[PDB]
């Protein structure tokens, strides 16, 4: 743009923060179907990270307002940097601020030892609606290519188009029980979601990180959780769950339903989903609008999704590019 200055961006800074939250909430009026951006949940997403990962944020000026922002997300002890945002004012784009901070993202990236620079970008679907090709042309132009891995399938359900619940919800499985849980899980369910990723002799070790709990309630976020537990055995056969954050009344966000490999065949996903979405409806009345994304090759899960009125809206397409020389 001329020049330009590059000032880190501190939660403690209400100026600086202030404009960061306008330029989104700008941005995100032409942006890819998103909810709106919270400013709760943002301003939080600087003072609250994700378990054992440092954030190295900043924003970019120009004739002293900011223009852009740059986010790199560093996981501890890995050899990558992640790009959680990389954001160029809607009024000042082709102009090389993008590629000034795609530099200054691979300058972060090398004084961290990091390699490797990754990202999310928003692409089409065979299918559905043709999207912005922008990110994925700059993305190319900075010399990043597409990973060789599952890109993501990003949903969205319309409660005002289908009504998933208009049948209630389905007769639980013999041998099974529905729990349900709110932000906080229960001590008893932490160790049997965290094994819910699934001799002898190894070396890594699963964990449910109460960290991830503390960063969403410092984000402002609200969750709701539904499990199935089989009698016999007492193993959380399944569970599932929905985020909400303080703003957008009419949004909510659908994670992941993990089913146990002893426990398919009994159509667990279905029930889960709905009976955790009308435990969801009946204390967030105005929720109306659902997202949530598969690895497109989880056939089952987008299966589940399907039918309940998930329709595919947009490609998470995964990036990847080299941080050096220097
Ligand atoms: C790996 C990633 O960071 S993906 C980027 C993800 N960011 C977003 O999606 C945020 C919303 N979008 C944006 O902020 C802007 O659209 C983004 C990131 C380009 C920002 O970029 P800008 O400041 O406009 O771009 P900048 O001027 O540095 O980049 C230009 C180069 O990328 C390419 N390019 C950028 N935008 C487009 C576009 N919309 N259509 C086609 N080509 C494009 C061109 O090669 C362009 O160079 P130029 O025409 O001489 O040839």
């Amino acid at each position: 743009a001329g020049e330009l200055e590059f000032v880190p961006l501190a939660a403690n800074d209400d100026e600086t923060v202030g404009q960061w939250l306008d330029l989104m909430a700008l941005a995100a009026e032409t942006g890819p179907r998103a909810a709106p951006p919270c400013n709760v949940d943002m301003v939080g997403s600087l003072r609250f990270a994700p378990p054992a990962t440092a954030l190295d944020d900043w924003v970019v000026r120009s004739g002293g307002r900011v223009v852009g922002a740059l986010r790199l997300a560093l996981p501890d002890g890995a050899p990558t940097a992640r790009v959680d945002q990389l954001l160029v004012h809607p009024g000042r784009r082709r102009r090389g601020i993008g590629r000034a901070l795609w530099a200054h993202a691979r300058e972060l990236a090398r004084k961290h030892d990091r390699t490797t620079l990754t990202a999310t970008v928003v692409e089409s679907l065979p299918s559905g609606p043709a999207q912005d090709p922008g990110p994925a042309a700059f993305a190319a132009a900075m010399g990043a290519h597409r990973s060789d891995i599952p890109a993501g399938t990003h949903q969205w359900l319309d409660l005002d188009r289908h009504d998933p619940l208009a049948d209630g919800v389905p007769a639980v499985p013999a041998g099974y029980s529905l729990v349900t849980w709110g932000t906080i899980t229960p001590d008893e369910y932490a160790v049997p979601v965290s094994e819910l990723e699934l001799r002898a002799a190894q070396e890594v070790r699963t964990s449910y990180a109460r960290q991830f709990e503390t960063m969403r309630v410092g984000r402002g976020r609200r969750a709701y959780h539904t499990g199935a537990v089989h009698d016999a055995t007492g193993a959380l056969a399944g569970y599932t769950s929905v985020s909400k954050t303080t703003g957008n009344p009419a949004y909510a966000l659908q994670g992941m339903t993990v089913v146990h490999r002893e426990h398919r065949g009994h159509a667990l996903g279905t029930l889960l989903k709905l009976a955790n979405l009308e435990y969801v409806l009946r204390h967030e009345p105005e929720v109306r609008l659902v997202e949530t994304a598969n690895a497109e090759d989880n056939h089952p899960m987008i299966a589940v999704n399907a039918a309940l009125g998930f329709e595919p809206y947009d490609r998470w397409v995964f990036w990847t590019a080299e941080a050096g020389p220097s």
